[PDB]
């Protein structure tokens, strides 16, 4: 289920993080408006860029911590507020996060592994709701 998935993702996190974020960028190309330095690059070229690998894994490091601290796929209010207040997120809206989690859920469903895709869909929706409650437009 959800908790086992966190362990599975953590056991190969740099690869999962990059592959999921690439799925997001490729499914939603306009989202590169927030990633100007990732424009004009193929998947393999992005994977060679130091900040791409390091930032994506750090993003997913924390996403797993937020998932791990959640109850029934509902994140803590303190984690949601952290995500709203981060300066790195100053320009973002809940739709940016919804699209990330649509891509994450589709990635899991296209994989051959028994990911609990339904719980990750709940987690993404519940995260969006917590982000809105904590002030994100
Ligand atoms: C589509 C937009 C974005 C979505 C969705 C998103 C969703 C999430 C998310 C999901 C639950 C988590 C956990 C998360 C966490 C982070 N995030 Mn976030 N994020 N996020 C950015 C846009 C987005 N984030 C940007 C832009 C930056 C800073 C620039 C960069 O590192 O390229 C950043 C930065 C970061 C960093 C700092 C990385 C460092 O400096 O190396 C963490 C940690
Ligand atoms: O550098 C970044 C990579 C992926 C996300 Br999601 C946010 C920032």
């Amino acid at each position: 289920g959800f908790k086992q998935d966190i362990a599975t993702l953590r056991g190969d996190l740099r690869t999962y993080a990059q592959d999921i974020f690439l799925a997001f960028l490729n499914k939603y190309p306009d989202e590169k408006r927030n990633f100007k330095n990732y424009v004009g690059k193929s998947d393999q070229e992005l994977k060679s860029m130091a900040k791409f690998g390091d930032h994506t894994e750090k993003v997913f490091n924390l996403m797993m911590e937020v998932a791990d601290r959640a109850t029934d796929c509902v994140p803590l209010a303190s984690d949601a507020s952290t995500l709203v207040q981060m300066k790195q997120h100053s320009g973002l809206t809940t739709g940016n996060f919804e699209k990330l989690f649509v891509a994450l859920v589709e990635y899991m469903r296209a994989s051959g592994q028994s990911f609990d895709s339904q719980s990750w869909d709940r987690f993404g929706k519940n995260l969006v709701s917590a982000l809105s409650s904590a002030g994100m437009k």
